[PDB]
């Protein structure tokens, strides 16, 4: 079940596919449970609509240009900016090796 971003419900973890419009420098917290925890900023559009992104951990590391097609797994839910997408697995679908 390949979901939209208008399929995107509140507590619903799910795997989309768009197009990132803006991509942001990471950042580096620690964790209320004492455990150093990661942040980078998104942003993500479809024919469907638009939504806006949030990496975790090592995968604030991972590399995410502006205008990349990425498929997107995440948590998403009702709180930040309206509606927010913690992402949990992301992938940029252009990609190749040799």
């Amino acid at each position: 079940m390949n979901y939209k971003i208008s399929e995107l419900m509140p507590n619903l973890s799910g795997t989309i596919n768009a197009e990132v419009v803006a991509a942001y420098p990471k950042k580096e917290f620690s964790r209320k449970d004492g455990t150093k925890g990661q942040l980078k900023s998104l942003f993500l559009k479809d024919d469907t609509g638009s939504i806006r992104g949030t990496l975790w951990n090592e995968l604030a590391d991972f590399e995410v240009k502006k205008g990349d097609i990425a498929e997107v797994s995440g948590y998403v839910k009702q709180g930040y900016s309206g509606l927010e997408i913690s992402v949990d697995n992301i992938g940029i679908i252009e990609k190749s090796l040799e």
